[PDB]
């Protein structure tokens, strides 16, 4: 890894955390009547980073007995400076309606949170049953709106982290451990 | 593990594992001549939402073990919608962000079976020139074809039964499972009822 200067988490630290918070998010739900078909948790994954996150989670969900309903959603910007409310443009959306149902948004990660505060309102107007976010890493010093993330898996620093479906220039997402880009290769 | 709905699971967690790992150590040694590079030639790998969202995870990082530099694209493909058999027709919901002319490309999906998604995708990708396409399925129902297809690499072959779990679904239930196993006629025919 000559292209980091430190590792935050290996895959089997990473492993772990995911299992703890899949047992807690369980128990969190284990009286909403969760149920394949008519009333599954609803993982909203936002693309492209949290792809592997989110097939690492739904798993350890499974392990827990928790039924799941996967969506993935890819989101664009409108252009530089035209948004300041994190706006986005839903170039995919979930194929389910979430109306009444048990949502949970899956991210790789929360910064400035302009984007994932964004589609938690948009989600939230839809009437979901319920709706929660789980987030990988947390950059808690980064905001630039108020959010708060239901579940993290870990807090970090203001680095520039990579690997785990993390990049940088659409670099390294396939790393299976965390590590903290070289700011002499960025 | 046990699961009610299922049949018999054809493959277990630590199966899939092993065989991807010898899926991506082929592709690793067939690259080479490439050259693949980080940031200047990385090999494409073309992930066919929603299916191939597990076995492109767990792929990408057994090719990231041999040393294959790859860059994401999540494409996402319908079909079969919440039913068991092919609609005829398959509708691209979501194509690539960047131009895939002059790069390798690799589509990565989770099942051909009558392969109409994957000669939809072929023929659609072969028209922009890439430097090179090819496909891994995890597994292959070589004989529901309607059309043909052969992929250049196949982790396994497959009955025709209705299978589920690591990404596969039927009415997006068990794509979570990690092992991939046959779902029982009478659970799927209960909910097509139930939907019909
Ligand atoms: O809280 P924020 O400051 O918004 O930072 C976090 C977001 O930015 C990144 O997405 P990116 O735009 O890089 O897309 P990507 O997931 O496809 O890499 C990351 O994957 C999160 O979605
Ligand atoms: O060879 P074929 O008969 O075309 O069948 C294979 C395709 O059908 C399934 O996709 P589906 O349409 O169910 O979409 P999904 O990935 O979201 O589940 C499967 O994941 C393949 O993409
Ligand atoms: O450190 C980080 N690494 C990768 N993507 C992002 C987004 N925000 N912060 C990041
Ligand atoms: O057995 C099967 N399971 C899930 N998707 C498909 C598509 N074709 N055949 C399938
Ligand atoms: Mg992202
Ligand atoms: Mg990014
Ligand atoms: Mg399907
Ligand atoms: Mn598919």
């Amino acid at each position: 890894y000559e292209f980091a200067e430190k590792i935050l988490f290996t895959e089997e630290e990473i492993r772990t955390r995911i299992k703890e918070v899949a047992k807690r998010i369980a128990d969190d739900y284990k009286g909403k009547g969760l149920r394949p078909y008519v009333n599954p948790l609803v993982l909203i994954s936002v693309l492209k980073g949290s792809f592997m996150f989110t097939a690492d989670l739904c798993r350890a969900l499974c392990d827990f007995n928790v039924p799941v309903r996967m969506e993935f959603i890819c989101v664009s910007s409108y252009g530089e400076g035209l948004t300041s409310s994190g706006q986005v443009r839903m170039l995919l959306d979930t194929r389910h309606s979430i109306e009444g149902h048990h949502v949970l948004i899956v991210e790789d990660i929360v910064d400035t949170a302009l984007t994932l505060n964004y589609l938690y309102h948009m989600y939230f107007t839809r009437r979901p049953a319920s709706l929660k976010t789980v987030v990988l890493l947390d950059k808690r010093e980064g905001r630039r709106v108020p959010f708060s993330a239901d579940y993290v898996v870990a807090n970090i620093p203001n680095a520039f982290v990579i690997g785990y479906g993390l990049d940088y220039d659409d670099t390294y997402r396939e790393l299976r451990d965390i590590v903290v880009l070289r700011p002499e290769v960025y």
